[PDB]
């Protein structure tokens, strides 16, 4: 009877993986405790699923969890699994990049502007973040239109078909690790805050310029910024579509 | 004698706005007005709802019955050059979507967006060469610093219907001191904003230039600017900007 915590910030994903789990109840018992955490500014759709908040650097609930169960799933968690978790108990992240290229925040919005790898990677977690022994990955293709919103949206489908493909596998701890083969790159949010922080008097190729708001447009959030000569802010993004090929 | 005035209009909401300033003025001076939609214009469906036909204004038997049958031409954002034989032929007036003589012809709103010259609206009389005569009235209008085309067209639309209300009967009746503009200051084409639309992704320059041409040639539903890739594969692109909050 595996104990399983899920620790998600992600309705979707989470949504996926108790699926998957039901669909696994014919062959292997799973007792599921589904968390999202502190930093979730808005958590209404987790708790719709029966979540409430963990505090995963809470000394407390790291005795907790290391006590009441046998592995630890982070979907999209928001906050960094401290280093007697990980060693205490199997930790294993779902990671939307491409591990190890654009480690950390929003690795598709990097893929856009540096042409490194872009996908989804099933790895367990260690101290450092996106940085553990790779369980399973899957590269998506950035396309010349696509800004962040579409390559997110492929990889959070490639996402999903891991967990079905691979679910039942790494519940019973029924697979290999590999190293990856370089430390590879770390995107931090400042990183991403400063990408978003337009410089009106930066010089470059339009490809450049473009690519950076491909990068920074993501539906409907305010990313990029320039300030005027009043102080006014504005927010900007690009929106793409394919010309109809006759 | 009522005023017979022709107004040759590829433009519906402009139409709308001056037919109903005219039925204001019912009243008080009387007009028989002929709207018309220009031969150039292949989809006329929201002009024929105004009750438009077609003119094709450089037809000779055309401009012929023109002379022959009107006072006053008003030209409002019609897409037809009028010959020289009609300009003088009769007084024609035009409502241009420009602060003239900055960013003449096409689109100007793009072109002010790109080169800060003053955009607005001129109502001028109408002289042999595009936008040039002298001007009746005109507005600048505001480009804001997170403006597109379509922002500041349509800020200039609704300056042109402010000043059909303002001005209309001082203009079918020539209560007015038009003016030569203190230069002739310049002229786009439509290869100039289709020259805008291809876009060169090896091109060198300020993100303030690149955001500024992307604004230039954003418009709503228009597919205007496009880079193709090197498949081949073409994409139009467009800016979305938004006043934080
Ligand atoms: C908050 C925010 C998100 N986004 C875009 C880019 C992101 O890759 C995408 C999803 O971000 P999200 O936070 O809305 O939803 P999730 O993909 O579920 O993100 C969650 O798990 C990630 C692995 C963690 N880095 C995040 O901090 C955590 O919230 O949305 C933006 O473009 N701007 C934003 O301000
Ligand atoms: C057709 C087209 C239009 N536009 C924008 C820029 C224009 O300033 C604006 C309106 O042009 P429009 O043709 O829809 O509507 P109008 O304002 O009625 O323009 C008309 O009077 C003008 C004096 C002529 N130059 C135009 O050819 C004629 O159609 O829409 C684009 O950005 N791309 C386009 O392909
Ligand atoms: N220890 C650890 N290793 C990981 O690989 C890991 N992966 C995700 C990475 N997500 C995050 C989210 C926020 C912050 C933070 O900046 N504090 C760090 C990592 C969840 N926590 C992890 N925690
Ligand atoms: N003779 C003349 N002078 C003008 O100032 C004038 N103004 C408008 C400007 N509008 C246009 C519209 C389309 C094209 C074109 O298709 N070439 C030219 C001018 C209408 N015709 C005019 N015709």
């Amino acid at each position: 009877p595996i104990r399983l915590l899920v620790v998600s910030d992600n309705k979707p994903l989470s949504a996926t993986l108790l699926q998957c789990i039901e669909a696994l109840a014919g062959d292997l018992t799973v007792d599921v405790d589904l968390r999202y955490t502190a930093y979730n500014h808005t958590p209404q759709s987790m708790v719709d699923l029966g979540a409430r908040v963990i505090d995963v650097k809470d000394e407390s609930v790291v005795d907790l969890i290391i006590e009441h169960y046998d592995l630890v799933l982070s979907v999209h968690c928001k906050q960094l699994f401290p280093k007697r978790l990980v060693e205490g108990v199997r930790c294993i992240n779902f990671h939307p990049g491409f591990n190890p290229f654009n480690r950390g925040w929003y690795p598709q919005a990097f893929s856009i502007l540096n042409g490194l790898p872009a996908g989804a990677t099933i790895h367990v977690m260690d101290e450092a973040i996106d940085h553990g022994h790779i369980i399973v990955q899957r590269q998506v293709e950035v396309g010349s239109g696509d800004t962040s919103l579409e390559v997110y949206n492929k990889v959070v489908e490639v996402e999903k078909a891991l967990m079905h493909e691979c679910l039942a596998d790494i519940l019973q701890g029924q697979y290999e690790v590999f190293k990856p083969l370089s430390e590879g790159n770390y995107n931090g949010i400042k990183a991403y805050n400063e990408l978003c922080q337009l410089d009106l008097e930066e010089t470059g190729s339009l490809r450049d310029h473009i690519n950076l708001l491909r990068a920074t447009s993501h539906g409907d959030f305010k990313n990029a910024y320039f300030i005027d000569e009043s102080g006014d802010k504005y927010f900007i993004k690009v929106v793409l579509e394919k010309a109809l090929r006759h």
